[PDB]
């Protein structure tokens, strides 16, 4: 008779942490993890093996320092994914270095290299999903890996143009956003607070969900980012929703049946001429809410990308 | 003196504006406009011939209401040019419809289009730069406009991503901006009040100069977008600067020499290999004013154009 139940009914409920504990807990189908999440998890003092795997394979690798960094640092996104592939059913999301994203070339190669990682330790790529920032260069890789069997996880997501394109990319999932987009509404309109139907990230992965179940797409819808359960709860029914430990832990709190929000019924429409690049850009550039929240969270992963590589330098 | 007198020691002085009236008082060298000034000098009574003009001539290419629309509103911004290149002995800068900002090959053609109008009224390439914003396809169009002896003022131009990619394309002038900048700082920081130099576009500015001259390119810095005189006065040397009526007024009004500011003095460099597309974005999308300045600058100009096929329409 709680909220996480409840919700269970409608929707695929998924683990947004890096934490084994979380799973443990939880019993999430699949989890997520992202450049933030691994520099959060590798502070976990029980994770200290994990890192020290990590680098004792790097240096089976190579004998390069600057190697053996990229090597500890891939090496151990994938160790923490594998650990959590041990305690859910399902998937889990890895992430590519966010300096790559402006660069479909080096995503493509990095993706296959963490696949490589985990193929060679004995997971299968049904298991995994490689996550990248959903920029034109990512939206192409994403197109490019799916060719080739691997599935995709399309993250950031928060412009119209941005789903589009990932629809017609036919990439496996979109992680569209909900909270970062509150947060901008909060700093840059007059409107400061919000209930759970009128929030902007809540509109935005409930068109974004109606559009594609109106097409016949078949990309998972993921609902990722959230401030609070109000939000999760108007999203009842969106395919799955990645959600952080505490606000599992609200939902398992919570006592009360829910409702299922999010649903299509019409009439499934024909698909467009896909959205050229050029059309793609002048679009998601009408959206100033999406060119800031883009830019801001590749810019913040890669960030976290260096605090990490800082981290395993100093165990070389 | 005055200030005015005095900067025209050290920096060729343009008008920015589309009124004839300031290029009679302050007799300026080149003039620029963009679509907000093409839409507000549309709207001064007295250049009403010039719309009569414009649909006039537009009527005489087709018999289609759309294209009409364009033809007129193209025309228009030719015929406001034409004016004041009578009252100028230099450039007129003429931006093209900024919808097309992320699309190369419609940049071109719009561009080749507005110089065959300049040709066929008996103006030669040497007078006319034609005003592109500085996304990578504006660059792109840009590059090869030069080639084909296009002369080029790349305009909203904020990281210097931008800035290298501009001048290894080898465009005729850039427009950087420096009121804009000091905009999104005070808004986005909690300094709102800055001595000259600190001023971050005035930064800007200095930092692109700087660049240009060490590496020995020849593209035009003509710092735009004013907030103040004393960010015009702390660019004094600057190879050229656009300053709107308003601030010439001040200029003019203020007694007393000024000095030089802004010069290059040291050993000139070589040059780095070619900035890439991918580099480019991942460098611009890691300054955040830039990001939100160069898309916001497109939408406003493309509301502006707008606005103008409004006023066109009812006159068809």
């Amino acid at each position: 008779t709680d909220k996480l139940t409840s919700l269970r009914q409608y929707t695929t409920v998924v683990a947004d942490t890096g934490d084994i504990a979380a799973m443990k807990l939880y019993q999430p189908q699949d989890a997520t993890t992202n450049p933030s999440l691994i520099l959060n998890a590798a502070q976990i003092p029980e994770y200290r093996k994990l890192i020290d795997d990590a680098v004792a394979w790097a240096k089976q690798q190579s004998n390069d320092r600057a190697q053996q960094i990229v090597d500890a640092t891939d090496k151990l996104a994938v160790n923490i994914g594998l650990e959590i592939l041990k305690l859910v059913p399902g998937r889990i999301s890895t992430e590519v270095d966010a300096r790559l994203s402006y660069d479909t070339e080096a995503s493509i190669a990095k993706a296959k290299r963490l696949i490589k990682l985990y193929n060679d330790a004995g997971i299968s790529n049904d298991r995994i999903l490689i996550k990248l920032a959903s920029t034109w260069q990512g939206i192409r890789a994403a197109e490019q890996l799916e060719k080739e069997g691997i599935n995709c996880n399309l993250t950031l997501l928060f412009s119209f143009a941005q789903a589009r394109a990932c629809a017609e990319a036919g990439v496996f999932l979109i992680s569209p956003y909900v909270g970062r987009i509150l947060d901008w509404y909060k700093a840059n309109t007059d409107k400061k607070e919000y209930a759970p139907a009128e929030d902007p990230g809540v509109v935005s992965v409930s068109e974004i969900y109606q559009y594609y179940k109106e097409h016949g797409y078949e990309t998972v819808v993921m609902g990722a980012s959230f401030r609070n359960i109000g939000e999760i709860l108007e999203l009842a029914g969106c395919d799955r929703l990645t959600i952080a430990p505490t606000l599992l832990k609200e939902l398992a709190e919570s006592e009360g049946a829910i409702e299922r929000k999010l649903s299509y019924t019409g009439e499934v429409k024909a698909r467009p001429a896909r959205i050229t690049e050029s059309e793609f850009l002048w679009q998601h550039n009408q959206d100033p809410m999406a060119v800031d929240k883009l830019a801001e969270g590749i810019r913040k992963f890669a960030i976290d990308q260096e605090k990490l590589e800082k981290m395993i330098g100093d165990l070389l």
